[PDB]
Protein backbone atom coordinates (compact mmCIF):
# COMPACT_ATOMS: atom_id res chain seq x y z
CA UNK A 1 0.00 0.00 0.00
CA UNK A 2 2.98 2.16 0.65
CA UNK A 3 4.74 1.32 -2.49
CA UNK A 4 1.02 1.78 -4.11
CA UNK A 5 0.39 4.94 -2.60
CA UNK A 6 3.96 6.67 -3.50
CA UNK A 7 3.82 6.00 -7.24
CA UNK A 8 -0.51 7.34 -6.91
CA UNK A 9 1.44 10.50 -5.14
CA UNK A 10 4.12 10.59 -8.04
CA UNK A 11 1.32 11.46 -10.29
CA UNK A 12 2.08 15.00 -8.91
CA UNK A 13 5.94 16.13 -8.45
CA UNK A 14 6.43 17.98 -5.18
CA UNK A 15 3.29 20.77 -6.20
CA UNK A 16 -0.16 19.22 -5.88
CA UNK A 17 -2.02 16.36 -6.35
CA UNK A 18 -5.65 15.17 -6.62
CA UNK A 19 -6.42 12.03 -4.16
CA UNK A 20 -9.50 11.78 -6.26
CA UNK A 21 -7.58 10.72 -9.39
CA UNK A 22 -5.17 8.50 -7.39
CA UNK A 23 -7.66 6.63 -5.76
CA UNK A 24 -9.47 6.98 -8.92
CA UNK A 25 -6.70 5.22 -11.10
CA UNK A 26 -5.71 3.25 -7.99
CA UNK A 27 -9.22 0.81 -8.13
CA UNK A 28 -9.17 1.21 -11.82
CA UNK A 29 -6.19 -0.41 -11.45
CA UNK A 30 -5.79 -2.67 -8.40
CA UNK A 31 -8.65 -5.13 -9.00
CA UNK A 32 -8.13 -6.84 -5.50
CA UNK A 33 -8.60 -3.17 -4.05
CA UNK A 34 -12.08 -3.29 -5.75
CA UNK A 35 -12.75 -6.29 -4.83
CA UNK A 36 -12.05 -6.34 -1.12
CA UNK A 37 -13.75 -3.22 0.93
CA UNK A 38 -13.63 0.53 -0.47
CA UNK A 39 -13.12 1.77 2.81
CA UNK A 40 -9.20 1.58 2.89
CA UNK A 41 -9.02 5.45 1.40
CA UNK A 42 -9.23 6.34 5.25
CA UNK A 43 -6.35 4.25 6.05
CA UNK A 44 -4.67 5.11 2.56
CA UNK A 45 -5.08 8.98 2.58
CA UNK A 46 -3.93 8.85 6.05
CA UNK A 47 -1.16 7.38 5.30
CA UNK A 48 -0.95 9.07 2.49
CA UNK A 49 -0.56 12.03 4.86
CA UNK A 50 1.05 10.56 7.49
CA UNK A 51 3.73 9.33 4.67
CA UNK A 52 5.05 11.68 2.30
CA UNK A 53 3.99 14.70 4.79
CA UNK A 54 2.35 17.36 2.93
CA UNK A 55 -0.87 19.66 2.96
CA UNK A 56 -4.28 18.94 1.92
CA UNK A 57 -7.34 21.10 1.10
CA UNK A 58 -10.88 20.32 2.51
CA UNK A 59 -12.58 20.11 -0.50
CA UNK A 60 -11.66 23.03 -2.08
CA UNK A 61 -13.89 24.70 -4.64
CA UNK A 62 -13.01 22.49 -7.80
CA UNK A 63 -14.40 19.49 -7.48
CA UNK A 64 -16.06 18.44 -11.21
CA UNK A 65 -19.24 16.33 -10.86
CA UNK A 66 -19.11 16.72 -6.99
CA UNK A 67 -16.67 14.51 -5.39
CA UNK A 68 -13.02 15.36 -5.44
CA UNK A 69 -10.05 16.34 -3.33
CA UNK A 70 -7.48 18.48 -3.88
CA UNK A 71 -3.97 17.78 -2.24
CA UNK A 72 -0.79 20.19 -1.70
CA UNK A 73 2.55 18.63 -1.25
CA UNK A 74 5.83 19.26 -1.84
CA UNK A 75 9.75 18.84 -1.09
Amino acid sequence: YIALITMAIRDSAGGRLTLAEINEYLMGKFPFFRGSYTGWRNSVRHNLSLNDCFVKVLRDPSRPWGKDNYWMLNP
